[PDB]
Order: structure tokens, then sequence, then C-alpha cells
């Protein structure tokens, strides 16, 4: 279909391929002081997430109704799922069997780097690549299931109405594909409760990190913290 | 000076349960969270609230400083005073916590409603009986923990008077009888104990199956420095 082609598009081009996927970092072996981070760790966790958020703009960008929601619409929705696909992506990405994390810039690391940035958040992160994985879902599924993620009802939402029928077109979108394969559903959203601790991991972690205030968030980053805690 | 020693003694025993006050009846000895567990892990803080204010204000000199300082030092010691005075008072060999009140509970009791931050507090606990503090030594501690430099001071000069005048007091004490600078050590640890508490109130205000009642509320928010 052409919302299909167009959903693949866009998720295939906010990632790398596995020719420029850079190794320029990765270490399979360091020695990390576990529980404990410097100034390096938690600027380069900052940097990954601001990374990420960069791309995923540009992704949603490419939705086709996405550039066409109220700036202000646009802007909720990405805050909203930001930290949800960060994990989701990071997790459909990523090589567990290896202890190998891929962010979209096509850095690789081992778990045991991201580990003093991260926390055990990142050991998770990996438990859920590991989930996620067995389920076997195919690029175009997942090119729906996280445009899902980010066009969905939201409190504040101006035009929610415009949002809840680019969420139907979508969802359509979707069941045609399952169809065309067919000649999991259930099983795919017994995963959500995992996903939404993920989440909730990540938060304590930004919490954590500002409270050591080693180096401060970024201004975009700490803008998502704020307007994401319900208090 | 002294008399100091003999008046921080006594503010610390007379903010504590009287070996016949404490209550067993609620202590289980076999047994994620829900609202009861919330309920209990705020209703165990809240306790300690009027009792360790009680505490400082018998505190020579305390009561000399600000209004303001007074409330900040108290607010911004609270959980740290919180931890230590369990620490101190509970019996990790057998995991019994004991809390002011006199109630005595298991820590498979209050783990939900804590989390992991009970086995820090019990680990800290082990680790403060092994020097085998006695009650004047500890007497100074909890006061040091107090009376210290802290952000917002309007008299910080006096503040630091006052502890020095109690680090006195104590170094005084611990040469009448590197241990001195072991008991000192406890200080930053207690610390980072202090930081677990905020990521568990954190995430319980995150969750919000109960919400944080109004004067720990304060203390999470005004102990946050940003
Ligand atoms: C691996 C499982 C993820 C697949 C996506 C399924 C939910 C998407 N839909 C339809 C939503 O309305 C939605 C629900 C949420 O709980 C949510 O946080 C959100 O951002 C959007």
């Amino acid at each position: 279909a052409n919302l299909l082609t167009s959903l693949v598009r866009a998720h295939l081009d906010s990632g790398p391929s596995t020719a420029k996927l850079d190794y320029s970092k990765f270490q399979e072996l360091v020695l990390p002081h576990f529980g404990k981070e410097d100034a390096g760790d938690v600027q380069q966790f900052y940097d990954l997430l601001s990374g990420s958020l960069e791309v995923i703009r540009k992704w949603a960008e490419k939705i086709p109704g996405f550039a066409e929601l109220s700036p202000a619409d646009q802007d909720l929705l990405l805050e909203s799922a930001f930290l949800e696909l960060f994990i989701l992506r990071l997790a459909y990405r990523s090589k567990p069997g290896e202890g190998k994390l891929i962010f979209c810039s096509g850095l690789v690391l081992h778990r045991l780097q991201c580990a003093r940035g991260f926390g055990d958040w990142i050991d998770s992160i990996l438990a859920f690549s590991r989930s996620l994985h067995s389920l076997l879902v195919d690029v175009p599924a997942f090119a729906c299931l996280s445009a899902l993620v980010l066009i969905t009802d939201r409190h504040g939402l101006q035009e929610p109405r415009r949002v809840e029928e680019l969420q139907n077109r979508i969802a359509s979108c979707l069941k045609e594909h399952v169809a065309a394969v067919a000649g999991c559903l259930s099983r795919l959203l017994g995963k959500l409760p995992e996903l939404r601790t993920l989440c909730t991991q990540g938060l304590q972690r930004i919490f954590y990190l500002k409270l050591e205030d080693l180096v401060p968030p970024p201004p975009i980053i700490d803008k998502i913290f704020m307007d994401t805690l319900p208090f």
C-alpha cells in the first residue's frame, strides 16, 4: 500500500543500514566501576537521547498527515512518545545475543560501555530486545506500530479528532499488512507492561542524573522530563 | 560542655522508645507494592517528623539559630536523621527494624514500601553496629548531621560555630575513652543513602498509588537542587 510504503520508507531512513554501522568506539570489554559515573558518561547518555529525538522528529515529519497537525500537537505527541520510541527502536535494532546496543547514529556500544551512563536501565532494555525479537515482528508491522505509539490520544491535543483519524488510517494499514502475510497481536500487547516499566526506569535515571548534576541535561530533554511528570 | 555532652545524651534518650514501650504486636517473624505498603512507608517516615523536631530544640544552641535556619536544617537533615537513628536503633542481625514510636517490624514487612532502600539501610546498620558507637558519641554524631552547612543559611558562621562546639565535645569524649574519622566517615555514607530515599519518593510520586503527605512532599520538593 501507499501509506505502508511511506511508513516503511520513513522507518528505514530513521536508522542505519549494515554498511554504516560505526564500530569506532565499540570495545568488547571495558572494566567499569559499577554504580557510579563521570561527566563523560553522563554527557554521552544525554547526547544519545538528543540524537534519537532529532532523528525521531525527522521520522515523524515523514509520516503522512503528521506535518499538517498544529505545531503544538506535533510537539505534544513527540514529547509524550519520545522515551517509549527511544526504548522500542533501540530494542528492535540492538543485538542482545552479543551484548550490542545499536543507537540510531549507527554507533555500536557494549552493554558494559553503557552501564556507567544508563545504569541498570540498559540491562533491562536488552532484556526487552530479546522479548521483542522472539515475536518476529517484520519491518512493515514495526513501521506501523512505532507510528501508532506516536499518533495516539494525549491530554491537551488541540485537534484530537485529526489525531484519531490518522490513528484509524494507520491501524487499518497494519490490519491490511497482517492479512497480506497471513495469506501475534495479543502477544505484542502482552509486552506493553515491560515497555511502560522501561519508560519509568528512564525517568528514574534522568531524575538520578539531575540530582547528581555532574553535567546539566540538555534543555529539550529536561522539558520532556518535566512535561512528562504527572505532578 | 561537659554539660553539652550531657544535654545531647538527654535529648537522644528522650527522643526514642524506653525498652518497655517497644511494641511487638505487629511483628511477623515469617511472612509489586500496593496502596497499604505506600501508606505504611509514608506513615513510618511521618512518625519521626515531630520526634526529630522536639529532639533538635533540646540541642543547646539550636533554638538560638534564626527560625529560617532551624526549619532549613531540619528539612535538609530529615531523611539522614531518619536513616541514622533507624540504623542505630535496629538489629540488622535479625532484620528487625525498630521505629522511634517503638513499633518493631521485619524487613519483609516494609520491603514493598521502602523498595531496595531498606537493604541499603540495613547494610549501613550492620556497619554502624561494627563501630560499637557509644550513646554519647552517637548523641553528637546525630547533632553533627543536623548542624552542618546547607544552601540558603542566613547565619552560616553561627551554624558552623555550633557544629565546631559539638565536634569539640565529640573529639574530647572519643579521646577521654582513626576511631574519630571512622565515626565522621559515616556522615558522607549517610548522604549517599539520603539520595536513595529521594529516588524512592520520586518513584512513588510517579506510580502515585497514594500521594505523599504534604510535609514529606515539601521536604522532597525543597531538597532537590534544581
Ligand atoms: C510493543 C508494543 C507497542 C506497540 C504499540 C501498541 C499501542 C499503540 N496504540 C494504539 C496506542 O494507542 C498507544 C498505547 C500506549 O499505551 C501508548 O503509550 C502509546 O504511546 C500509544
